[PDB]
């Protein structure tokens, strides 16, 4: 049979996983940020 | 026909290990956002 | 129905997010850099 | 067939490349959660 | 209008920037462990 549907679907799904990461990623950088200001601040260092 | 058996397999193993590298960063925002707290609540700070 | 332009609408995306995630990535680089330098210089240690 | 032959190489490329991110991202989770019990079980906090 | 040539290009362009993510995260895994020894030989704690 024709697997080009089959193709189509997994790049879908691809750009769905992919698309979940980037938001991941973009707040975890936040999350990273806040930490490094918060240790800048620590009066111990 | 074409190739498409072998682009297909390429892709779904893509897929696969995508869907592994979405499950680690969830699970490494998770352990970044307990270190920024521990660190926020840290009295030598 | 031919689906080459569908995949390539995937491909498309697929790349742009990808941009986004090594910006992402870039940046994330740059603090966690500046957080090891900063722990590095802490008078507590 | 065409640039099928070239396609299917860059999609065994990508793959590798995954293999390879999925990899490090196992390493970074390690120390990133060493890291997290190594600060939440310090004294000075 | 032949799609196959500009997929092909993006299927390079993919390869390009997993390289590059690869590249920052296996740099981004050495600050992270530097981090980490720091911390572990940081008299405070
Ligand atoms: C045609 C085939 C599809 C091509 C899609 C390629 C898959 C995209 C790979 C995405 C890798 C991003 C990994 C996350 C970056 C690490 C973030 C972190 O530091 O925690």
């Amino acid at each position: 049979m024709d697997l080009a549907p089959q193709m189509l679907r997994e790049l879908q799904e691809t750009n769905a996983a992919l698309q979940d990461v980037r938001e991941l990623l973009r707040q975890q950088v936040k999350e990273i940020t806040f930490l490094k200001n918060t240790v800048m601040e620590c009066d111990a260092c």
